[PDB]
């Protein structure tokens, strides 16, 4: 019976925990002793350990569902309550020290936060369809697909708040959440659905538009398949043959020589992402190695792209429209981290997602016929299309922008809600947020081609347009040339936690957020630092000093 000690810990498993939702079962109420630090992890204190599901049901293709819930309490505690974001489909259950991302080593354990982690609803061992696309066939049974979309972070959120309260005999003093992609979509849900469950929260590269993702694929599938040569076993145009990772290389390559300088530097980076998208034509361009065209003159060569090529790549990044010409997704930003060498290893994560590896005799980018593109077919198409694996890159080449698209807002039968309902997050009245005190930190890569940096920005412009002053609660931070959450050529890695916390309980804004180079390589330098600024501004030398050193930069508008 004294708080914060191995007995209140063990109590609350089973009835002297009063859970807020009944259907609460604990499997898992442990004591943990101090954990060391590892080469990729910070040491983890000693705590309470709770693990268990929530609302354990079955679902109406017969599989079974639940909620699953992790969440560690310190015995020594900072008055602080920590939420973790997810990634792809969700449907797994982490470690739940509280990961920060950014490639941060520290977890929010390490540093005395209670912290909670959730799979999202369903579980990709036991969900796992053969008729159904594999681990995307949680998409089969509605109620999953809320508590995919919303229903889970919220069960968790509160299950976790009681049991902290329970154990330390207070109610936390602030709480915080972040995560990246699918997990930056959950917390721009979070800041619109439930504002007063966190009061600082982190979102980058956010999927807050996740339906439309597969829209994208199948557009940019079909523009890179003229250019593509030979057939795959199914009889379907080899679209990562379309590229080279030498010819990926020329455009990028092409894009520095018009864009790197704009922003006062050359560098390898493109700072000023608006002038570059102003200035880059692909078609016109010069290849800065020769005098000439990137686009081939006459027959192809090396030093070269075919007009078939330089026509499929352009048209793959105007975006997907419909035949009214109306805008389904968003365009994308031309950016050097398309591609990236680090010594002789081509950067690939751009590539994998509308192309994929150019060596292999199959498709496998993720929106020809990988996870996004299964996903879109079983998780956001209402009602589901099942269908054997080896049709879908068949129906990404064969689907229809006028037909297909609708299948996102549609509902149909038990799917009572569309997918955009459940899983999209697009509103900008975050006045309840602000106005008890919130903060929002958003960041995304310029190069990901997961989700388009451009449309997290063009967010941003309508948030700051519906809530004049909102820098004062929420602020963008891209960065140019990193790829999707990590990687590329960029500085890819930052502490998100401290700002946060600063300006939520301190109410210092960060004007600038630090960051580095996970593959310093890219520019052949050990270390690269630079300032993330927020939007708009961007990166500006100082005139003198060593380029790859923060402080001789500042943030400032572009010239
Ligand atoms: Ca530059
Ligand atoms: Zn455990
Ligand atoms: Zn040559």
């Amino acid at each position: 019976v004294p708080l914060a000690s191995r007995a209140a810990c063990e109590a609350l498993k089973d009835g002297d925990m009063v859970w807020p939702n009944a259907a609460t079962v604990v499997e898992v109420a442990a004591w943990r002793d101090a954990a060391p630090a590892t080469a990729s992890a910070a040491a983890l204190p000693e705590h309470c350990e709770v693990s268990g599901a929530i609302a354990k049901r079955t679902g109406i293709d017969g599989y079974p569902y639940e909620i699953k819930f992790r969440l560690r309490m310190p015995a020594e505690w900072n008055g602080r309550f920590f939420m973790e974001g997810g990634s792809g489909t969700n449907g797994s259950l982490s470690a739940a020290t509280g990961s920060i991302g950014g490639g941060q080593i520290a977890s929010a354990l390490s540093r005395n936060f209670a912290t909670i982690a959730t799979d999202g609803g369903h579980d990709n061992a036991v969900n796992d369809n053969p008729d159904a696309l594999g681990t995307v066939a949680f998409g089969l049974d509605p109620q999953a697909r809320l508590d995919m979309g919303y229903n889970s972070y919220d069960q968790v959120t509160q299950a976790g708040k009681a049991a902290v309260a329970r154990f330390y005999g207070r109610a936390a003093d602030k709480s915080y959440f972040i995560g990246c992609s699918e997990g930056g979509r959950e917390g721009m849900m979070l800041s619109q659905r439930f504002p007063s469950h966190y009061d600082g929260i982190v979102a980058g590269a956010p999927g807050y538009q996740l339906p439309k993702a597969g829209i994208s694929g199948a557009w940019t599938t079909q523009s890179l398949a003229p250019a593509a040569v030979g057939l795959d076993a199914q009889g379907v145009p080899l679209i990562n043959k379309s590229f080279s990772d030498a010819d990926l290389h020329l455009l990028s390559q092409a894009i520095l020589g018009t864009c790197d300088a704009l922003d006062g530097l050359a560098d390898g980076i493109v700072d000023n992402y608006r002038a570059c998208q102003a200035a880059f034509d692909p078609a016109t361009a010069a290849n800065p190695a020769n005098g000439q065209a990137l686009q081939c003159v006459g027959a192809k060569t090396a030093d070269c792209l075919s007009p078939v090529q330089v026509t499929a790549i352009k048209r793959a990044m105007a975006g997907p429209v419909n035949s009214a010409g109306t805008p389904l997704y968003n365009r994308w930003a031309w950016d050097a981290g398309m591609s990236g060498l680090s010594g002789t290893t081509y950067n690939q994560g751009w590539r994998s997602w509308w192309l994929g590896s150019f060596n292999s005799s199959a498709n496998n980018a993720q929106r020809v016929s990988g996870f996004s593109a299964r996903s879109w077919l079983v998780d956001f198409a209402t009602p589901p299309e099942p269908m054997p694996m080896t049709q879908v890159a068949a129906r990404m080449m064969k689907f229809d922008f006028d037909i297909d698209p609708l299948k996102i807002w549609a509902t149909s039968g038990q799917f009572t809600q569309s997918s955009m309902d459940w899983h999209g997050a697009t509103s900008t009245d975050l006045a309840a947020f602000r106005d008890r005190g919130g903060k929002m930190i958003l960041y995304h890569g310029m190069s990901d081609a997961a989700f388009s940096a451009l449309d997290t920005a063009d967010y941003y412009e309508r948030l700051g347009a519906a809530m004049p002053g909102a820098a004062g609660f929420a602020r963008l931070f891209l960065v140019p040339g990193m790829n999707h959450c990590s990687g590329g050529p960029g500085t890819d890695r930052f502490d998100m936690l401290t700002p946060l916390v600063a300006w939520v309980e301190r109410g210092e804004a960060p004007d600038q957020i630090s960051a580095w180079s996970g593959t310093p390589g890219y520019f052949g330098v050990a270390a690269r630092t630079r300032p993330l600024c927020p939007y708009p501004q961007i990166a500006r030398y100082k005139g003198s000093g060593d380029i790859n050193t923060e402080a001789n930069f500042a943030c400032a508008a572009p010239p």
